[PDB]
C-alpha cells in the first residue's frame, strides 16, 4: 500500500450527521513536528485535530474565517501519537459531539461548536505524516 498525496483534500459528500464515521490510518514521520486533519465547512474549520510533538499535546479547536476560537487540550492519558509509529483515528460523529479514538482507543470528545452537520462536507489532511488510507 501506498501513500496519498499530502496535502490530502476530499469532500464529503452527505456532511456529517449522527453515526457518521471518518477513519484514517497512516504513519508520523521520524522527526514529525505536527500534523492535522480538518473537518471543514464553507471556509470555516469545523473540527481542527492537531497533534504536536514538539508541545506533546493534541490540540483541538474551531476556526470561522480567520479567527480560531478556544483551544482543547486535555488527555485522560499519555500523547498516543509517537513518531515513527502507525497510527489509526476513528471520528465517530453524534449529535451533540464528535468523539475520538486513536488506535482503537477513545481519547476525548468534541462538542460541536459548528452545529449544521450536514454542511461539514471536507476533510483535509495535512502536516508530518504518511497517510496511507482515509474511510470517508
Ligand atoms: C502556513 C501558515 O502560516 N499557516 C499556519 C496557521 C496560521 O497561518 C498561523 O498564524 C501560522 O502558523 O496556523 C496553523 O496552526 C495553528 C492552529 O493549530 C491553531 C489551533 O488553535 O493554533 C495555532 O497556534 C496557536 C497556539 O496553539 C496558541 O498557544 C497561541 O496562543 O496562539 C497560536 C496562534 O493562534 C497554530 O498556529 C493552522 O492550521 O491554521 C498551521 C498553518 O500552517
Ligand atoms: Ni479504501
Amino acid at each position: 500500500h501506498p501513500a496519498y498525496p499530502m496535502p490530502f483534500i476530499t469532500t464529503i459528500l452527505g456532511g456529517l450527521y449522527p453515526s457518521k464515521s471518518i477513519l484514517l490510518s497512516g504513519t508520523v514521520l521520524p522527526s514529525a513536528q505536527r500534523f492535522h486533519i480538518n473537518l471543514c465547512s464553507g471556509n470555516h474549520i469545523a473540527f481542527h485535530l492537531n497533534p504536536r510533538f514538539d508541545e506533546n499535546a493534541v490540540v483541538r479547536n474551531t476556526q470561522i474565517d480567520n479567527s480560531w476560537g478556544s483551544e482543547e487540550r486535555s488527555l485522560p492519558r499519555k500523547m498516543p501519537f509517537v513518531r515513527g509509529q502507525s497510527f489509526s483515528v476513528w471520528i465517530l460523529c453524534e449529535a451533540h459531539c464528535l468523539k475520538v479514538a486513536v488506535d482503537g482507543q477513545h481519547l476525548f470528545e468534541y462538542y460541536h461548536r459548528l452545529r449544521n452537520l450536514p454542511t461539514i462536507n471536507r476533510l483535509e489532511v495535512g502536516g508530518d505524516i504518511q497517510l496511507t488510507h482515509v474511510q470517508t
